[PDB]
Formats: C-alpha cells, structure tokens, sequence
C-alpha cells in the first residue's frame, strides 16, 4: 500500500482475501476459535470514526483482546494446520506490551511466530472462508 | 523510528545489531550441520561495508542482489545443537528468485514473508555459530 509494512499472511490459499488495511488505532481484537481459528472480529478508529470488521467464518467461540490506552499488539503467533483438508490456522495467539493472549484453537500444525522487538501492528490481512485460512499484520513504528 | 523483527533463536552469545542499510549488496550464509554465520555487505550514507556475524564455520552459499532486487522473505529453524541453541536452517527471498535454506539441522521453524515492504537490517546474536537473527523492515 502507501508506505505500508505488510508481513506474511500465514496459513493456507484456500478462501478469500480478505484486506483490513491499517488502522489509526485498533480497540479490541476478537478471536473465535474451537479446533481451529474461526475467525477474527477487529474494531478500531479510522478517519476518527468507528468501524468494526468481520474476518474468517462465524463459526467458533469468542476471545477478546480490549487494548486499553498505551496497549499495543508487539506480537502475533499461532500454527498453520490441515484441518478437514484445508489448511487454515489451527492456533492463533497476541502479546501486548502488558500480557500475552492465547494461543487459541487446539489443532497443531507448522508453527510461526513474529516477536516485534520494535513496532506494533497496526492491521490485519489474510484469507477467511468457513474458516480462517490465513492472516498477516500490518506494521508500525 | 525502526521497525524490528523478531530475534529468532537462542539466548546464548552476543548480541549484534547491523543497523538499516540503504541497500543491501549481498548476504553471505555460512552452514554445516548449523548456520555458522552471516555476512552482509551493503551500503550506508555513502558508504559501503561488511558486517560478519557468527562464526567462522561452515560452507558460503551468497546471495548477490540485483537491479531492484530486495529480500522479502526470511525463513529457517532454531535448533538445540550439542547445548546451544542456533540457527540450523536459515534461507532469504528475493522478488526474483528464493534461496536455501542452508544448514541441516531442523527444529522449530519460522517464516516472514514480506507482503509489502523489505528487508534492511539485521540483529541477532550470535558466537560460534548463529545463535538467533532479526531483521529491521521498510516500506
Ligand atoms: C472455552 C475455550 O476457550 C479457549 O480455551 C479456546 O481455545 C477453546 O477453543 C474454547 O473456546
Ligand atoms: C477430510 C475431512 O475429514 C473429516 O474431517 C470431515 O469431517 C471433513 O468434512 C473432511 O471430510
Ligand atoms: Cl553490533
Ligand atoms: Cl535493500
Ligand atoms: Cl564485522
Ligand atoms: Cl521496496
Ligand atoms: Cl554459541
């Protein structure tokens, strides 16, 4: 994008794309999982307005992230999985500069992990389907 | 003001810290069984330097970057070998072309692919071999 930082899409090609862009400033994060990652609710400020985005399927059980005031997202790791024949995210968890969160879903795969040493994410990407096949970040400073 | 990326790898050794470059010229992967080290050579405010890190050990296998050709995409395993914990695979992405991974010794893997952006930097740890790498990212 314009100047963007955009790191992976982990996971499977199945589904569709599914783009969130960056955000001035991500509220909550919202993971729904059973066996695997259903999907990803994410709720942040853009243009000074409200929004709310509905990733993946809409299947599983929910985990929410509330990012209070001077809580950033510095990490994001989880394990890419077959599942059914589709190769989506079996586990997927966050750190913020306060705790960790997860992981959540009970199916292994190939693991991946990205630590930010310096930076935080700022937006999501990835693949949804009945599902969530595969997610990225966006970053920033 | 950066962008830092990880440190993938053990606790042991010590730590390095390339800094941004302008542009990357060409990595160096020495491996044997492991990732011995890494060299980098790359230009900075005029300049042009090389950085080695990690050990003395193993066989070169050199990425040499083209016209408009950055790496975006990291990609290895962190192994315990012999008490250390080190890369034991280690392999980069160009927009052109992949390369490796170098060394013969799995464990847990990981992968940064770079949708959008590069790779500019390094920083890690590292003594006889390649303890742990971290890359710095740009747009
Ligand atoms: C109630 C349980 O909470 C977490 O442990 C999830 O990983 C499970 O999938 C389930 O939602
Ligand atoms: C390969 C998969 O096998 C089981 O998990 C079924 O329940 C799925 O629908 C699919 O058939
Ligand atoms: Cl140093
Ligand atoms: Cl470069
Ligand atoms: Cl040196
Ligand atoms: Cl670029
Ligand atoms: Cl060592």
């Amino acid at each position: 994008m314009n100047g963007a930082i955009k790191v992976g899409a982990w996971g499977g090609n199945g589904g569709s794309a599914f783009d969130m862009g960056p955000a001035y400033r991500i509220i909550s994060v919202k993971i729904f999982s059973g066996d695997v990652v259903d999907g990803v609710d994410v709720t942040f400020t853009y243009y000074g307005k409200t929004e709310t985005r509905h990733y993946g399927g809409s299947g599983g059980t929910p985990h929410e992230i509330v990012l209070q005031e001077g809580e950033y997202l510095v990490g994001m790791a989880g394990e890419v999985a077959n599942y059914h024949g589709a190769v989506v995210l079996g586990k997927l968890g966050f750190s913020t500069n306060k705790k960790a969160y997860g992981p959540f879903g009970n199916t292994g795969g190939t693991p991946f992990s990205l630590p930010i040493a310096a930076g935080k994410i700022s937006g999501f990407f990835g693949r949804g389907g009945k599902f969530l096949d595969a997610i990225g970040v966006y970053l920033e400073p």
